[PDB]
């Protein structure tokens, strides 16, 4: 139930993100990230890194945005990466087709002037929804008789309209291409190359962190529809014979929210389960897909999402070759929405380019078996994850002046620590530098306060922007011996107070969770 | 003196990097940069953070590579960012018309029929050769008669080609947009946001790492001219009355190849000065430009280009609103080549944009001075910085199986260090987790090896893609006590043993640069 404009507007006055080309207008579903956020965002980006990358040594590669025609056209994005738009006959104006229809059948829905068994019939058109090809679209279009929302005008019939951006690469229009949709298809095309730099040998992950592109008719949901994004994906490669992934065991017992196919076509509420038990039962399919369901739920609790706010949810028949497939949604603002996409594919693009460029694409088993490996396709919309942590860390204050802050985990927080000096007389300066140089020496990122106005003030903005911990040096530090300064947790807002030479050790457990602030004061003065 | 085509085939057996697309055809000026590549990438990246975000605390934002056309309307680049382009009239093949000119004049330039003093005339054309406009290039095409290359057909009229990719954004015509050509436009557009973030003062520097765009017409330069790169730029906001940089007697002392635009009409030599020298002469103009010119050269050094291969050339009157305008040049196999570029601009893009939205962007000082500030442009081709990279570090050893190695310094090296267990034998495993759980410890990246064949041919290994440093741990290592390890040097090929917990600390003083390989020697005993 989070405020927000209240949260949208700190996140504007505080530049983490905003509008791109403000100054000329602007452009829907375009944004720059301000300094603050990009900060987190590259910490999310390093958190993501160890905890993928480092921890299950993946083949980190980079290929290119640019793509030619012909392999979008083998993975079929040309042909089937669309969507249907009418647009205004009288007006000109675009708008995506199925929630368009969707928004009249709710207003048809929610009316005590219609029947009861008329809504039966529209709840059952919005059930499959997603189905209707082209032609029957344009026919539910005149039976409900579809308008423009804006203006009330004749709405055109519904074409595809395909969401890849188009250009040419180099001179002419030899050689046409796209803006790549994902990067999975980069490391589709560079198979060889992998498997070869593994040693022949399977299992083996690939994984890009990269932009790619969308051109949404239409965007208006923020920070979660947008053009341009960031994804980091994976892509393991294992054999179907050997799928049983070694370290499940260190995720089997995590309890998470999952949500079947089965138990969306019964009616049922999702189900919070033993990752172990699940597998056990058949819910999920096998410990490869299990263990990454798992880190993928480790990971975004680490970044900051509320694990009751948090589920798997498991896709159906219909809206797939077809795959076992999960994706990680959070409850938000805008409801669940999807946040990492999740996988497991038998037949895929691998396939399809391999025969498309009579290339081999194939690993082979001492007989020389050919295997062609199944794939779980971890996929992290890092913008979408970024927002859930927005909302799911916003707070307000009960101060009357309507504080607010970020309770962001100090492993993404713009900065760990802020070091307030009460002055800047120079007789501060020694132990601040020192104090900076110590906490440098401890990897912990901080930023000494240069802000006018009172301390409390001072750790208002460092709160808004959602600063773990703060030191405050006054006085007392710099004449008092032995010297010692007073440590601020952000979400209490309580203190201590602790020898200046301490502190950068205190700091780095507090940030690396080795110590919790109960710890903290149970072993230092309290201060006020 | 370099041997590129010895270097290339390492480059492209290791993966450092290949050709995008290759299984498609291969397109030209693109690359796929695979773990190898990546690792050293990304090591590049963060060594440029440390070094100029970091120290001098630059303001980083992540703006969009998509872009409406007003803005680079505005920017000019859509009226001048482009190429002169003769196409064949039979064929229909492209080329870029100033340097297949230049290929002409080379021929007819090295003949022994031909005459003095028309030497002398086609000199004075090339030399000349980027100022003519498109009707004298034109007449100059008539006046040597230029054929095409390839086949020998008539030369179509040199046209203008934009360099930019173009795209539509959103559906219909009617935001057209390109790929930006570069990330100094997106700092520009944010300049009020930035400025008030700073609390409203100045001086102040912002910074973008990503990739910007370039519709090369016939790229054929491997890694040197590409279609799609990465740039790390700064834009270093300074007040004119108050451009003098107080960090600047820290790089003073500092001696490097100067090449003056005054240097470049006598048909002098470089010099090598003292930076302090230099702006005490005139030659560099002041100590904002001063300073960065020098924090380039340190990082471009610590990165591994050899500091005798490498230059800064002033801009010519002719080549361009004018500017005072520095390149990092590094001799390579390719000749001097731009790697590099620090602008320093009165009247820039700041001021167009400003007056095109009528958005005022310029700064208050308390009567109220507007102040329109000028700015220093560090702008990092990391592509061209990590090609020259391979070329001053690639060497071949004496040993007649001719083994190559990078000397890689150790803050890029893909990784610092790689840990050779005699055996696999789990009687080796606790060593190995305890030497690799404290090299992590100790932040020092490395890899553990799995490979079969000698002690010997798996180092050759590590050395042929630059890996730093190596721990052996054999029997001895694992039986005798106390457990001690072999420490090889890479460079060197020189080997000392030291008790396998002392070495993490060792390694990590010598990758730090605390420590040298002599000092280790003098402190441990020598192994072979």
């Amino acid at each position: 139930i989070v405020d927000r404009a209240k949260m949208e507007d700190t996140l504007k006055r505080r530049f983490f993100y905003d509008q791109a080309f403000a100054i000329y207008g602007g452009v829907s579903g375009l944004y720059d990230f301000g300094p603050v956020g990009c900060a987190l965002k590259n910490n999310i980006i390093q958190t993501w890194r160890q905890h993928f990358i480092q921890e299950e040594q993946i083949l980190e590669i980079d290929c290119t945005m640019l793509t030619p025609e012909p392999v979008l056209k083998t993975s079929g994005h040309v042909d089937k990466f669309a969507d249907f738009m009418v647009k205004d006959v009288k007006n000109g104006e675009c708008f995506r087709a199925d929630h368009l229809l969707k928004a009249h059948l709710q207003k048809l829905m929610s009316d005590k002037k219609c029947s009861v068994e008329k809504k039966s019939e529209m709840e059952s058109v919005l059930a499959q929804l997603d189905n209707y090809g082209q032609q029957e679209l344009a026919d539910l279009f005149v039976n409900y008789n579809v308008k423009s929302p804006i203006t009330g005008n004749d709405l055109s019939p519904p074409v595809s309209f395909n969401l890849m951006f188009k250009t040419f690469i180099g001179p002419g229009g030899n050689m046409p291409g796209y803006l790549r949709p994902e990067t999975a298809q980069g490391i589709f095309l560079n198979f060889k190359r992998l498997l070869e730099f593994n040693q022949g040998k399977l299992p083996f992950a690939a994984a890009q962190i990269g932009n790619s592109f969308r051109n949404e008719i239409s965007p208006r949901s923020g920070l979660i529809r947008v053009r341009e994004f960031t994804m980091a994906e994976i892509e393991h490669f294992v054999d179907p014979s050997e799928k049983d992934h070694p370290k499940f065991q260190n995720v089997a017992d995590l309890h998470l929210y999952l949500y079947s196919a089965k138990a969306q076509v019964s009616g049922q509420s999702a189900r919070k389960m033993r990752l172990g038990d699940a597998v056990e039962q058949g819910v999920i399919n096998n410990t490869v897909l299990g263990y990454f369901i798992g880190r993928i739920y480790l990971y975004l609790t680490k970044v900051g999402i509320s694990p009751d706010k948090l589920r798997f949810r498991q896709h159906m028949e219909n809206e797939m070759y077809a795959c076992d497939c999960w994706d990680a949604e959070s409850k938000t603002s805008y409801g669940w929405i999807e946040i990492v996409g999740c996988a497991d594919r038998s037949c895929y693009d691998l396939s399809c380019h391999a025969r498309a460029t009579k290339v081999p694409l194939v690993a082979e088993k001492p007989y020389v078996e050919e295997v062609v490996p199944n794939v779980i396709e971890p996929s992290f919309g890092l913008g979408r994850i970024m927002y859930t942590v927005f909302e799911h860390t916003f707070h307000v204050r009960e101060g009357d002046e309507q504080r607010t802050f970020f309770s962001f985990p100090a492993v993404v927080a713009p900065f760990k620590c802020s070091v307030l000096p009460l002055s800047q007389n120079q007789e501060f300066m020694p132990f601040v530098k020192e104090l900076s140089e110590a906490l440098t020496r401890h990897g912990v990122s901080h930023k000494v306060d240069d802000s006018s106005g009172s301390i409390g003030r001072r750790y208002a903005r460092t709160d808004e922007i959602g600063v773990a911990f703060g030191v405050t040096i006054d006085f007392d530090t710099v004449n008092k011996t032995p010297h010692t300064a007073t440590l601020r947790d952000r979400d209490s807002m309580r203190q201590i107070r602790a020898e200046i030479s301490e502190l950068p050790s205190i700091v780095q457990d507090l940030a690396n969770g080795n110590i919790t602030w109960a710890d903290v004061e149970a072993r230092y003065p309290l201060f006020e």
